[PDB]
């Protein structure tokens, strides 16, 4: 599923992502834009053999099991395919664990390079919330 901008903002707010660990909703919407272009089915392989899955591009090196990343962990206790669903609950719950692990949203390289320090409230402007 490819979400609309304000549709995804509403969905993230309903799952408690707004201001989670101090990050305002626009930070999450911006990160989803540059990680996946709002597409729940996005996948990308990394150089080390792991793969990033879903709207927030969660990495199988640490967070989910895809059957093909030797040596990795599964800290969210989930099959990576669950991160590709039209329903974002699994991605949101896993993102809450990731952003709590010490480095905040710098865990998402696209957020650091394209959202951090910018006018992220622009990403929820006009939305009915
Ligand atoms: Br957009
Ligand atoms: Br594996
Ligand atoms: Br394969
Ligand atoms: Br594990
Ligand atoms: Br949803
Ligand atoms: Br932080
Ligand atoms: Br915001
Ligand atoms: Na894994």
């Amino acid at each position: 599923k490819v979400f609309g901008r304000c549709e995804l903002a509403a969905a993230m707010k309903r799952h408690g992502l707004d201001n989670y660990r101090g990050y305002s909703l626009g930070n999450w919407v911006c990160a989803a834009k540059f990680e996946s272009n709002f597409n729940t089915q996005a996948t990308n392989r990394n150089t080390d053999g792991s793969t990033d899955y879903g709207i927030l591009q969660i990495n199988s090196r640490w967070w989910c099991n895809d059957g093909r990343t030797p040596g990795s962990r599964n800290l969210c206790n989930i099959p990576c395919s669950a991160l590709l669903s039209s329903d974002i609950t699994a991605s949101v719950n896993c993102a809450k664990k990731i952003v709590s692990d010490g480095n905040g949203m710098n865990a998402w390289v696209a957020w650091r390079n394209r959202c951090k320090g910018t006018d992220v409230q622009a990403w929820i402007r006009g939305c009915r919330l």
